[PDB]
């Protein structure tokens, strides 16, 4: 395989002079968030700045929130591998031409989402369930859950949950 | 005028209700911020795009903030105009914010208002860079064309950008499209 088999012909000819605008390049790659997880992943990291956890940095949990998904838009046992790569790809041969810190941070926080080493991963993929789950709940509201109380790991998205199931049985009757 | 005129019943029906799912209501007011002038979308390019920031005198986390929620207070949208989204982010921050995140409602209102009036160097960036993707926009419409090219909007882009960072990213992308314009 090759992770440049997905990026497109063109940011491939962009990126490949010498001193290349990187910028516009990375400005590109994004201008293509719309496929929409752009609107999902910005909707998870405004919904992160709600945990009352007092153990929390809601700052990694937004870049956590923020690259996350971002990763398999180009991208199981192949692909949490491929996906490292391109991944890995973006972010040394795109993030740490121009930018020092966010090449190391941005696949650190990549990972800490892809393994949960950080209690702010095990935030953030709870929320992504949890507004797949409010989303459910949304759509029944004009007319599936799947003992997510069970698949929810914190506390406190647990009791997000709770609520949200005590305003399904709300509703159903 | 208030701001409650302009947000949807289902979720004031969610609020003056006993035990009202504040995470809920905030969830269906950021689900309907999709529309553009997507914005929810603008915002995630733009929060993607203040990472790549180098002056290391920056927050970048604060400029993150800024920039996912700069232009939040759209759903509730003439100098006047400015006061109601003044007033709708505080609506939104009393009486959504504060009662489940002391903490984040005071968060997000000097974050907002760090960018709009301009408060510190993180709010300077994220301006810097809405309208510098803007450019991006431009230049790559102006691309699937032989040109024209739409100059109206680059009539002195260099002199709208307040950072070096960014005047750098803005000279670079200038320089290339009078170079795609001599072809
Ligand atoms: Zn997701
Ligand atoms: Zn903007």
């Amino acid at each position: 395989w090759k992770p440049e088999d997905n990026i497109p012909r063109e940011i491939l000819a962009i990126l490949s002079k010498p001193h290349p605008n990187y910028q516009l390049a990375f400005l590109n790659i994004i201008q293509l968030l719309k496929t929409s997880i752009s609107d999902h992943m910005y909707r998870m990291g405004l919904t992160t700045m709600l945990i009352t956890d007092k153990n929390v940095d809601r700052n990694k949990c937004i870049r956590i929130a923020l690259v996350h998904d971002f990763a398999e838009s180009l991208v199981k046992e192949e692909k949490h591998r491929r996906e490292f790569e391109t991944v890995k790809y973006l972010c040394e041969s795109i993030i740490r031409p121009c930018s020092e810190s966010a090449s190391r941070e941005i696949l650190d926080d990549w990972l800490a989402y892809e393994k949960q080493t950080c209690l702010e991963g095990r935030y953030v993929k709870d929320i992504d369930k949890y507004e797949m789950l409010v989303q459910c709940f949304e759509y029944e509201q004009k007319y599936q859950f799947l003992g997510a109380i069970n698949d929810i790991k914190t506390d406190e998205v647990k009791k997000w949950t709770q609520s949200l199931l005590e305003d399904r049985q709300a509703f159903f009757d």
